[PDB]
């Protein structure tokens, strides 16, 4: 009876006892995703990891994402300078360093 | 692994050509939702009548709904006078009057 | 250069080292805006304090509200009864009671 | 009085009677920001055009924006493989050619 035309999600969530922000919504063919903390973030593929190094951002990149569950059971494919001090490293599955983010 | 504080939603839909916003949120021991067009706006349950008839809005209220098809499939409980006076009265199923809602 | 048909803000505000969500949507002749809180809410005068009470909501109703600002500073108008239970009652400021919305 | 963690802005804007989402979030040292239109978007400096690309998508990413009026602006810095065969080149003013991510 309708058409969606676009789509967002915005949750907080909490885990370990820290607030993070859950955002995800339509953008091409692909949809935009990120959990960002009060420390750092953790984006979908859409992100793009100079940018984060170059402003200095404590970020992660995770692919093949489309949902939050999708996300925390990821691993890190890429790790900003920041993130890589604080110990993030790629390979490392989010659910286990999303705390450094907080 | 991780707990759901707030949620929230919000979808651009197209209905008759017109556009029009949906909302929803949690809020208490109901959501909060509503539907938005240009001219006007649907809202759930929460929607105090007698504000929208004081700043003189076209507004109807529907009740027992926590989606989008719940609200359009609902019958107006309360229309405000600029909503009626546009032919919208209570008992009117949203779907067939959210076109002038736009 | 372009008409804007629609706004939203979604912000997360942190008071007395709790976190509440604080969101502004154009909706009628007068915007809709909220503050709410992992036990409760306060909202704008399009709150509906009847469906407050009807769910057992612990609820405050503010008026004449624009802005987080105005609602933090804005008196209690109206007050759920589980809201009351708590301590909470019309004539409070906002900001002096918000502790018992988280 | 209080402490802004997050702030998130969502617009419905018009432009050449063409409605597209502006989408402005907190993310790291700068804003993430983004106008959404039916066929494609754009987006700041945090777009990883390898990725718009990899899927396909019709996309412009423009750097040094923080609001809606720089971006729309702003001169494209890279467009999209499938952005160019619809006209949209590096150097192109946002503005004159948002028209064909509607």
């Amino acid at each position: 009876n309708y058409f969606q035309g676009h789509m967002m999600q915005i949750d907080s969530i909490e885990i370990g006892g820290k607030v993070y922000q859950f955002f995800k919504s339509d953008l091409g063919n692909a949809p935009l995703l990120f959990i960002k903390g009060s420390k750092g973030y953790a984006m979908c593929g859409y992100l793009n990891m100079e940018t984060s190094n170059k402003v200095g951002d404590i970020a992660v990149r995770v692919m093949g994402v489309k949902t939050l569950d999708d996300m925390l059971s990821a691993k890190v494919v890429e790790a900003s300078q920041e993130a890589q001090k604080v110990g993030i490293n790629p390979g490392d599955v989010l659910r286990n360093v999303i705390d450094k983010l907080g």
